């Protein structure tokens, strides 16, 4: 019902950070918010806005897209749980994997200057400077763009650039409030 | 040498090396010596060729964090104690160490101006990073980081340990040193 559902999702999801009863709590939550309705871009937009204090149109579309793995324009239960696992309790690897996906605006496998300009602006002229810093202080093949390895493998040795890219993630305050209310931590 | 590694393993405040590892480190100190004492220059070379450090300011602050008596010499004791934190420190000892490195003027706060100097070493780009560091780390909202600000931030997000410059060795450098100096 809710507990049979929790069972099936704990069994099948590639979510790594939540116990099964925490999963049950996240299903109850999904249903209280929707009530049969499939969670779509609008509703997801409000959750990011009201519960997690994201303001930018472009940012919130990009977050919606990273959660919507299957690209059907709905965050299923599975995608809610999976995305919330990363989004609230993600390891560095997952966060960077997610951030790269948030930032790669055409899915070519690389973050270009133009991409990096647009996404750092909306996340946050020092934005242009930052874009040159990141490119300079990261890659082996300096070709004005950053492969997935260049992003991940570099940020490891300049932390503060992580945090410019990590406005695609909730601040500490939003996460504790959410985790408190919904999960009970 | 054996006798010396006993006296030093007894007296040193080091927490990670065995007594035989201390002996190897003593032998390594003597083999790297040029003059009679380990100075800035030799230490500069050691950081560079063994731990791949290039940036003169952080190398300076590292030398300073090792040389705890302020005499411009890494004594035997200081070498052993520093490498203990540097290679094998716990997260608490490393936060203590990296704060000391980043607090340039030793007043107990990592200021806006200090953060600026370190990240710089393109100006509106740096100015943004400084503001980003404060928004994550400055809990007491005084526009500078006390020990409490910094550690609270690192305990939450360990990547910030070295937020303003590499002042600890990477993994490869570390293991190469453990092998050829101590024996993996
Ligand atoms: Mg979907
Ligand atoms: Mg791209
Ligand atoms: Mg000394
Ligand atoms: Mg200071
Ligand atoms: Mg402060």
């Amino acid at each position: 019902k809710n507990q049979k559902l929790a069972e099936e999702l704990y069994k099948t999801s590639c979510q790594k950070h939540f116990t099964k009863t925490e999963v049950e709590s996240l299903i109850i939550c999904y249903k209280n918010l929707l009530e049969g309705l499939k969670m779509d871009r609008n509703l997801f937009r409000d959750i990011l806005h009201q519960k997690f204090n994201m303001t930018e149109d472009l940012l919130m579309d990009r977050v919606f897209r990273a959660f919507d793995k299957d690209s059907d324009s709905y965050i299923s239960l599975t995608e809610w749980v999976e995305g919330l696992s990363v989004f609230l309790r993600g390891t560095l690897d997952e966060k960077m994997e997610y951030t790269f996906t948030v930032f790669d605006l055409n899915g070519d496998g690389y973050i270009s200057r133009e991409e990096m300009f647009q996404m750092l602006k909306t996340c946050l002229e020092g934005i242009k400077d930052l874009v040159e810093i990141a490119l300079k202080k990261m890659d082996h093949d300096h070709d004005s763009r950053l492969s997935k390895k260049d992003f991940k493998d570099a940020v490891l040795i300049e932390p503060l650039l992580l945090e410019a890219f990590g406005k695609c993630l909730p601040d500490e305050k939003s996460s504790e409030i959410f985790e408190y209310h919904v999960l009970g931590v």
